[PDB]
């Protein structure tokens, strides 16, 4: 249900004044990127609110493994390419096995808050954007980026703080939280997208 310090504040900006966001139309939509020249995702993006979650008990089921950019029960998708990269699972689920939603390091730590903020604010809806930064020819980014904001039922921003010493506010309230796509006892090959201890 809730999380500790998990709150927002009204900025008064109506969406409008933010070119980082998808139009508010008061529809969910999923936007995502193009798959590039290297096949590689270019970013995801969501605007929903809590009704529109796909909320599953249980999902579907060395080289590394591929991660979502914007998690499941937000966009339902299942193996789409343009939703998915190369990633440790420190930084997916915030732990090498198993979950830890309060590390955050990990993208957990934020969705599962993102998720509280939203069933706590039903007629609210959240803009969700993941996109993985690469280098040169890179197969597996080194870094991904989160950018949330909340929009009300008149269009206007709400920022959302997760308590985390990580999120970066813009001059409009959008928050832009940067993490490492490595893992604290590996070696990642971006380029070739492998891993050993």
């Amino acid at each position: 249900r809730t999380y500790p310090n998990v709150s927002h504040a009204n900025t008064h900006y109506k969406n409008t004044v933010s070119s980082k966001l998808l139009p508010f139309t008061a529809n969910y939509q999923l936007q995502l990127g193009e798959l590039d020249n290297l096949n590689r995702a270019t970013f995801s993006h969501i605007q929903l609110q809590d009704r529109h979650e796909t909320k599953d008990v249980r999902t579907k089921i060395w080289v590394m493994n591929r991660g979502h950019l914007v998690g499941y029960q937000f966009c339902g998708l299942n193996d789409e390419p343009r939703n998915l990269v190369a990633m440790t699972a420190w930084l997916n689920t915030g732990a090498y096995s198993g979950a830890n939603d309060s590390n955050p390091e990990g993208m957990l730590y934020y969705e599962n808050r993102l998720d509280s903020w939203l069933a706590l604010h039903p007629d609210f809806w959240l803009d969700y954007k993941v996109t993985p930064i690469y280098s040169g020819n890179e197969v597996v980014p080194r870094q991904i980026e989160l950018q949330y904001v909340g929009i009300d039922s008149s269009g206007e921003l709400l920022t959302i703080r997760l308590n985390s010493n990580k999120e970066s506010i813009d001059e409009n309230g959008v928050t832009t939280v940067i993490l490492e796509n490595s893992a604290p006892n590996i070696n990642l090959d971006y380029l070739n997208g492998t891993a050993t201890p």
